[PDB]
C-alpha cells in the first residue's frame, strides 16, 4: 500500500524520516524495502540483521537459495527477493565497503539499482560498517536516483546533520 507518513521532502523524488526501517516496513507495507546487503547475503548485523530478524529468518533461507544459483553478488550489484512480511519485494543492494578498499565510485552503481523500482523504502547505502560518509551517500542518492525513495535514518543526531547539510 506504500502508506509513507511523516517524510520530509528533500528533492522532488527523495524523502527522509528519522525512523527504524523495520517499524516503517510494518506500517507502510511498501512494494520494495532495500537491504544494505553484503555479497554473500549474510544478514548478521545492521539493517540486514534487523530486517532478517523481523522475518524470523525467512529472508536468510531465500538468500542462501539465491547465492546457491548465483554465487556471490558483485559490489554495486543487487538481487530482487521476497519482502516476506515486510514488503512485496526486498531489493538486496551491495554498496562498496571503503574499510576494505572497495572504490567509493561504486556507490553510484549501487544507487542505480533503485531506478528499476517506482517507489522504495531504503537506508542510506555504504553507511555504518561499510565506512562511507552518510552525507556523501545522500548526495549520491539524490544525484543518481530519479525514482521515489523514502529514506529511513535510525539515529536522530545523524538525521539532523543530514537535514542541516541538505536544507541549510
Ligand atoms: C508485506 C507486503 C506484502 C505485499 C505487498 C504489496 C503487493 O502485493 O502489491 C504491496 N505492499 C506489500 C507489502
Amino acid at each position: 500500500v506504500n502508506s509513507f507518513s511523516g517524510y520530509l521532502k528533500l528533492t522532488d523524488n527523495v524523502y527522509i524520516k528519522n525512523a527504524d526501517i523495520v517499524e516503517e516496513a510494518k506500517k507502510v507495507k511498501p512494494t520494495v524495502v532495500v537491504n544494505a546487503a553484503n555479497v554473500y547475503l549474510k544478514h548478521g548485523g545492521g539493517v540486514a540483521g534487523a530486517l532478517n530478524k523481523a522475518t524470523n529468518n525467512a529472508m536468510q533461507v531465500e538468500s542462501d537459495d539465491y547465492i546457491a544459483t548465483n554465487g556471490p553478488l558483485k559490489v554495486g550489484g543487487s538481487c530482487v527477493l521476497s519482502g516476506h512480511n515486510l514488503a512485496k519485494h526486498c531489493l538486496h543492494v551491495v554498496g562498496p565497503n571503503v574499510n576494505k578498499g572497495e572504490d567509493i565510485q561504486l556507490l553510484k552503481s549501487a544507487y542505480e539499482n533503485f531506478n528499476q523500482h517506482e517507489v522504495l523504502l531504503a537506508p542510506l547505502l555504504s553507511a555504518g560498517i561499510f565506512g562511507a560518509d552518510p552525507i556523501h551517500s545522500l548526495r549520491v542518492c539524490v544525484d543518481t536516483v530519479r525514482t521515489n525513495v523514502y529514506l529511513a535514518v535510525f539515529d536522530k543526531n545523524l538525521y539532523d546533520k543530514l537535514v542541516s547539510s541538505f536544507l541549510e
